[PDB]
């Protein structure tokens, strides 16, 4: 009511900030429509993406009106207020919610028309449902602004119009939370099935250790006793090995070529163990050594280098779109969302006091801010692939 609030710093560092983000944005949406635009959408991900760029180029068309309120009450601000801030909010939520679908779509396809029916009724639910939340907070906003200095919003809301801002700012809690943990979750099975990926690989270099570490003792070795007991060792590391299923194969079944490429593979390597193992069994050491050293010509390590490459940990595990939108998530939403509770709070009433309405203001608007660089930051998921170069 008669509180003071400082706008020296804010009227020189925010609109100087947003210019930053208007001019980055319209760079980053520019080169996003040309690619974008130009290609079919032959999938889900590629409709998700092309809502999300509308969606973001909506969200940069706000930041101009913001810069010149910001630098300044009038009846600009009462515009910003009723139209464009809403409009922005509006963008941010139809963005979270893309950025969940496109983390479950993403994951979806490293487990493994009808299916993009579904992907283009699941983009019309979000836009719709959005504009029904944004609507009613534009239309109640009518209030006279008495004073030409009291630049807040809540100021210039009706008692219903307030009633619905509590609302709709709770409904937004429960659509950040909802998306956010559905990155958490998918984030979580990538990053477990990735150690299980690991783990197999691990266990089938460690065989291969047991068979190279090995066979330098033989070409150590002086007595028949010494070569019998390193070639039953070595025998049953490749036979175990044999046995293993890598990453590579998963989706593979074991009356696929693959699989028995494998399996064949190693004995053809087990063959010349078992060779020198009947020279061993007898008690030549010459013999069984000339037979063990076959294993490093020139065809049969051409096999140790094949069969250790297809045991190797493919990139399809390690997932980095998944992982732009939980850093997404991280650093522009997750601090807004932890400050819009006990600002929203203090907007509904005139419970605090006038610096305690002024601090959260600050870090309000301080979050606002990287809530914006998503919009310049999410073509990026576009840029990092395997069209686009
Ligand atoms: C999906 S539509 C939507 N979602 C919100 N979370 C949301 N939060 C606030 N709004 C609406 O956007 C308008 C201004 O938002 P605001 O953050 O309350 O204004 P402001 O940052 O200038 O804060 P004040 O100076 O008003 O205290 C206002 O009409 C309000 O009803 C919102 N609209
Ligand atoms: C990242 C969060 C940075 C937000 C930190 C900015 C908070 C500024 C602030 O509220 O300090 C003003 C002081 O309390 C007078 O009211
Ligand atoms: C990230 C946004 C950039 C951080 C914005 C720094 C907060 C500066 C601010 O708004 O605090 C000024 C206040 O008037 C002091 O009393």
């Amino acid at each position: 009511s008669l509180c003071t609030r400082d706008y020296k710093i804010t009227q020189v560092l925010f609109p100087l900030l947003y210019t930053v983000l208007f001019f980055v944005g319209l760079i980053t949406n520019g080169l996003a429509m040309r690619i974008f635009f130009q290609i079919r959408s032959k999938s889900n991900f590629i409709i998700f993406l092309k809502n999300t760029v509308i969606s973001d180029l909506l969200m940069i068309l706000t930041f101009p009106f913001k810069i010149l309120s910001d630098a300044k009450t009038g009846p600009l601000r009462t515009f910003v207020c009723q139209v464009t801030s809403v409009i922005f909010y509006f963008t941010m939520y139809i963005s979270i919610s893309f950025l969940g679908l496109i983390t479950i779509d993403r994951y979806q396809k490293t487990t493994r028309p009808k299916n993009l029916l579904g992907a283009k009724i699941l983009s019309v639910v979000i836009w719709a449902f959005m504009f029904l939340l944004s609507l009613p907070n534009m239309i109640l906003t009518n209030r006279q602004p008495r004073d030409k200095n009291v630049k807040k919003c809540s100021f210039l809301k009706s008692e219903f119009g307030l009633v619905w801002h509590e609302i709709v700012n709770y409904i937004c809690q429960v659509i950040f939370w909802i998306n956010f943990l559905i990155v958490i979750v998918c984030y979580t099975l990538i990053t477990k099935e990735l150690y299980r990926s690991y783990v197999r690989t691990a266990d089938l270099e460690d065989n291969w250790e047991t068979l190279n570490d090995n066979l330098k003792v033989i070409e150590k070795a002086d007595n028949a006793a010494q070569v019998k007991d390193a070639l039953t060792k070595m025998r049953a590391a490749a036979l175990d090995a044999q046995k293993a299923t890598p990453p590579k194969l998963e989706d593979k079944s074991p009356d696929s070529p693959e699989m028995k490429d494998f399996r064949h593979g190693f004995d053809i390597l087990v063959g010349q163990i078992d060779d020198a193992l009947k020279l061993a069994n007898e008690g030549k050491v010459k013999e069984a050594q000339a037979a063990a050293e076959q294993l490093k010509t020139t065809r049969n390590a051409y096999i140790q280098k094949y069969l250790r490459g297809v045991g190797k940990v493919p990139r399809k595990k390690v997932n980095v779109k998944v992982f732009i939108i939980i850093a997404v998530f991280f650093i522009c939403f997750v601090p807004f969302h932890f400050a819009r509770i006990p600002y929203t709070l203090s907007q509904t009433r005139d419970v605090f006091d006038c610096t305690a309405e002024n601090t959260l203001f600050y870090v309000k608007e301080s979050t606002l801010w990287l809530t914006s660089l998503n919009a310049c930051l999410n073509p990026f998921i576009y840029f990092f692939l395997c069209k686009s170069f």
